[PDB]
């Protein structure tokens, strides 16, 4: 038996563009996954958000699915062009209509709404001025921070500021694999600073309007691991920590500047006085939320960029490819504790896409899901033992769903959605899942 502390939260996760559809409904503007997922070769199989799971309007028996497996929390994002169409000015009330039913609806029944502010669907009109590559988006992040908590801020409690601003930045502004696309080094370390900038002035704007709140920010963590023990290769684990996982904003949210190895490979990428932003970036915060997918392995190597490079290892992997590594929680849970302290943290997403078919008796058999959460859940239950303030866990996702640049190719789900119909059928792991919430854990 593993059996969490006494007012554990057990949740489910979801995101705006990857659930909703209806991207242009009511009033809405475009946002850079509306424009990006409609440009040819972006987006596996040409799939968009246009429909997606049409949570837009199946919203209210999705709500009942949590109420039925009695979950307790539910974090979802809001999209912003729905809210401001143009970025700023003009706000677009059949929006705020939207997430109050929403809202209303999860209180009325019980469940806790966590809210993620931004989750990737920058306002298309923002872009058009720089879009994350312009210090102006702190203000627009602000103005827009504050239509939130002003009209939520009496029923929500729980809101997170950005969703893995790493990706944001790196994957959307130096890989050009997601929105808006762009393949340069300089803005993807501009657009890193001003996601700073901006989650520290929301939060600022936070203390102002809402009482009795608590304001996280949520990042990716990977498992990094040594391919040898060279010291080469042992440095190649320090700089892939400080860079792809939590440090790169908490050396500066908790210390005053970005991590060493950062510094030591782009200080150079940075705008002139970045440090002279950083009083204001230590803008206090009451949680941590980390996401947690994945192990690699990390080797030293001349020729690649940033001078390190993945190793394979023959390992289980998930439909992804992502190799499954489950004491990495652990081992993120420890470290966060160890380097920074942070007074509570969550687990804001953990989960895994496997090719899940409904078989003859009309159920989802994904007994490989349940090995995979099993595992993972075990593992945060020993880093609590160890005493991280691990305070919840959220997994990714409560429903099949639109996997980015992946498409519907690839399936997250606790619930399986077939999108022919847009039947929902619970997942064998929905099932298992709801018991462990039961029983506080597993037994
Ligand atoms: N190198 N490197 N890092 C790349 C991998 C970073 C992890 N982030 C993501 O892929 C997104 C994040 C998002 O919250 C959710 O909306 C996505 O559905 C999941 C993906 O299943 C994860
Ligand atoms: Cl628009
Ligand atoms: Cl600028």
């Amino acid at each position: 038996v593993k059996k969490f502390p006494e007012g554990f939260l057990w949740g489910v996760a979801t995101a705006s563009y990857q659930i909703e559809g209806s991207p242009l409904a009511d009033g809405a503007g475009m946002s850079i996954w509306h424009t990006f997922s409609h440009t040819p070769g972006n987006v596996k199989n040409g799939d968009t958000g246009d429909v997606a799971c049409d949570h837009y309007n199946r919203w209210k028996e999705d709500i009942e699915i949590i109420e039925k497996l009695g979950v307790k929390a539910y974090r979802f994002s809001i999209s912003w062009p729905r809210i401001l169409p143009e970025g700023t000015g003009r706000v677009n009330q059949k929006g705020l209509d939207f997430y109050n039913r929403i809202i209303d609806t999860l209180l009325e029944k019980g469940i806790t709404p966590f809210v993620t502010i931004y989750h990737w669907d920058l306002p298309f009109a923002l872009q058009l001025k720089g879009g994350w590559a312009n210090r102006e988006i702190a203000d627009w992040f602000a103005e827009y921070s504050r239509v939130l908590f002003e009209n939520f801020g009496d029923r929500v409690k729980n809101w997170i500021t950005l969703n893995e601003p790493w990706v944001v930045a790196i994957v959307g502004h130096l890989y050009g694999v997601h929105a808006p696309g762009m393949r340069d080094i300089y803005v993807a370390f501009r657009a890193v600073h001003n996601l700073l900038r901006a989650h520290a002035r929301a939060v600022k704007v936070f203390r102002e309007t809402v009482k009795d709140g608590k304001i996280g920010i949520v990042f990716n963590n990977g498992y990094f691991e040594p391919a040898s023990e060279k010291e080469e290769d042992i440095r190649a684990v320090r700089f892939m920590h400080q860079f792809n996982n939590y440090p790169l904003f908490l050396n500066p949210i908790y210390r005053g500047d970005y991590p060493e190895l950062v510094l030591e490979f782009a200080r150079e990428y940075l705008p002139e006085n970045y440090k002279d932003d950083m009083s204001e970036i230590q803008e206090k915060i009451d949680f941590v939320g980390l996401n947690y997918y994945s192990g690699h392995l990390v080797k030293f190597d001349p020729d690649a960029p940033a001078k390190v490079s993945f190793v394979e290892r023959d390992l289980p992997k998930t439909a992804m490819g992502w190799e499954i590594v489950p004491e990495g929680i652990y081992w993120i849970l420890k470290k966060v504790k160890e380097e920074y302290n942070p007074p509570e943290v969550y687990i804001t997403e953990n989960g895994a896409a496997f090719d899940d078919v409904v078989s003859e008796d009309g159920r989802v058999h994904d007994q490989n899901r349940i090995d995979y959460l099993k595992a993972h859940i075990g593992q945060a239950w020993k880093a609590i033992q160890e005493g991280v303030p691990l305070k919840g866990y959220f997994v990714w996702s409560l429903l099949d769903n639109f996997e980015w640049a992946e498409g519907y190719s690839k399936r997250f789900g606790i619930v399986y959605v077939d999108y022919s119909t847009q039947k929902r059928i619970v997942k064998d792991s929905g099932y298992w899942y709801s018991n462990v919430v039961k029983n506080n854990g597993l037994e």
